[PDB]
């Protein structure tokens, strides 16, 4: 049930790629007649191998409503990980296709959604590090998922934080300060995560509107090497992203309030779940 073959999972297309891993739409067909089940099957780019086995490990223990179900696992000394396939594909490809029939009201909802993920994720004692509309997957108009766990990490026993040693290529654009000046990340570090893929969604992840493209001309052009320290500096001074078009005072208020530049003054994911509901009527 938890074992799929190989052999049998014959490949679409790709859903998409990071820097050591690709998600790709396969169809698991051992009959070999395409009547198989869709699957999204996350393997190692042409080791690395150990983290793909966490991954596996902590999405297999995540059991909720929003968050992608785990199916199993397929062997090659490798390994792939078997989840479910939402067709609606991420937050970042859905949105700008139906920008006409998600009202204000819908976003909110959705806003709840990732919102009792990450708490749930929380509770586990575990730190995303990646949350971003690219990883929230759409599973109906009316259900969200957090859909890839490739930078999670346990938070160090007896510990608020877990200390990055790697950090090759990470979302430095959705990141909060102790994780761009220390690489610390706390549940405090996800709810800042959170508060810049909230403002994603309430721009239905308009490209030229985008975290990266918004900085990349409030800052300017360096590439690489300086863009952290430019990106730190920004945020020093009080500057943060602006309130998007026919976003509501009370919204943007929870969404600044995910943006306090100290962790210890940020809000949390419970607080923020009871201020959309009270929004939601
Ligand atoms: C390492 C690559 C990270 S990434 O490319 O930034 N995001 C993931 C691609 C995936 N995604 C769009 C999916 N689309 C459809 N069904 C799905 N099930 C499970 C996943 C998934 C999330």
């Amino acid at each position: 049930p938890t074992h799929f073959e190989k052999r049998f999972l014959k490949r679409i297309r790709d859903l998409g790629e990071g820097h050591f891993g690709k998600v790709e739409l396969c169809r698991y067909d051992p009959e070999g007649d395409n009547t198989g089940e869709q699957v999204a099957v996350k393997s190692l780019k042409p080791n690395h191998i150990a983290d793909l086995k966490k991954e596996i490990e902590i999405l297999r223990n995540l059991y909720h409503e929003n968050i992608v179900k785990y199916k199993g696992i397929c062997t090659e000394n490798g390994i792939k990980l078997i989840m479910e396939f939402l067709p609606s594909g991420s937050l970042k490809e859905y949105l700008p296709k139906n920008k006409n029939k998600i009202n204000l009201k819908q976003q909110l909802k959705y806003a709840v959604q990732i919102c009792k993920g990450m708490d749930y994720l929380g509770s586990r004692q575990y730190v995303h590090r990646d949350l971003a509309a690219r990883n929230v997957l759409v599973e109906s108009e009316h259900q969200v998922k957090i859909g890839d766990f490739g930078l999670t990490k346990a938070i160090e026993t007896d510990k608020e934080y877990y200390t990055v040693k790697d950090d090759r290529d990470s979302p430095v654009f959705w990141y909060a300060p102790e994780c761009l000046m220390q690489s610390k990340f706390y549940i405090a570090s996800d709810v800042w995560s959170f508060g810049v893929t909230l403002h994603e969604l309430l721009t239905y992840c308009d490209s030229d509107s985008s975290p990266m493209a918004l900085f990349l001309k409030m800052i300017g052009p360096t590439h690489g090497q300086m863009t952290v320290t430019r990106l730190v500096n920004t945020l020093k001074e009080g500057k943060r992203l602006p309130c998007p078009p026919n976003c509501p005072d009370e919204v943007y208020q929870l969404m600044r309030k995910c943006w306090e530049f100290q962790p210890s003054n940020r809000t949390s994911f419970q607080n923020l779940i009871e201020g959309f509901e009270a929004l939601l009527k």
